[PDB]
This record gives C-alpha cells, structure tokens and sequence, in this order.
C-alpha cells in the first residue's frame, strides 16, 4: 500500500476489511491514530512515519501506543501535542 494513498481517513478506513474480528482494538481508533492495515495478523502502519505496531492488546489506546514508540511522529505531535508525547514518553 502507498503511504501517500494512506494520508486520509476515509482511505485508512477501508485498508481493514479482514481485520480479525478477535482483536480489542477497532479499525476506527486505529485509522483516527493514522493507522492503517497492512493485511497480515494485526500489524498496522503509521502513514506519516511508517511506524508500525503490532499485538494489540485489550484497552490499548493506539494514540498512547502511536506516542510510547513512535514519539517523533509529526502527525502524532500536531494532532496530540508534544507535551502529551512528552509525558508517554517520561518527561515531566
Ligand atoms: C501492547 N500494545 C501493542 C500495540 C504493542 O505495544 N506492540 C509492540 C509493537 O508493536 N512494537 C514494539 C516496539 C519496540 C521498539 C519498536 N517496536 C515497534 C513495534 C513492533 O514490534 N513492530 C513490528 C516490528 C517492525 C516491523 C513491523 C511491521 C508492521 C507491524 C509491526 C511491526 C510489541 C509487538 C510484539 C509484542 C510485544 C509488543
Ligand atoms: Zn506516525
């Protein structure tokens, strides 16, 4: 998939057909954080930083994920904040 194809929402939405239903966490979320399905298990990637998460677990937040191990995102930072990205990352 191109990342360039992957810029909006809507588009992001539509990468996730055959995501496992079993999984705690929701295309909805994922697309919102800038996520998108790459088509195997679970693993999604970043369409601004390539970044990708796997093995989502009940009551991730993929915002805090997106922050915990990609936290020099600049989708990540100007749609939560460097201050936010800060504290996930241990800086108080
Ligand atoms: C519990 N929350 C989940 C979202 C989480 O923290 N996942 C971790 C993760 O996705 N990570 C871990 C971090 C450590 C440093 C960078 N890693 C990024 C990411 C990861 O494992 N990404 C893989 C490896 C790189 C290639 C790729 C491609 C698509 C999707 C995932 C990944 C990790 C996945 C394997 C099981 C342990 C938890
Ligand atoms: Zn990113």
């Amino acid at each position: 998939i191109s990342n360039l194809s992957m810029q909006t929402h809507a588009a992001r939405m539509r990468t996730f057909m055959y995501w496992p239903s079993s999984v705690p966490v929701q295309p909805e979320q994922l697309a919102s954080a800038g996520f998108y399905y790459v088509g195997r298990n679970d693993d999604v990637k970043c369409f601004c930083c390539d970044g990708g998460l796997r093995c989502w677990e009940s009551g991730d937040d993929p915002w805090v994920e997106h922050a915990k191990w990609f936290p020099r995102c600049e989708f990540l930072i100007r749609m939560k904040g460097q201050e936010f990205v800060d504290e996930i990352q241990g800086r108080y």
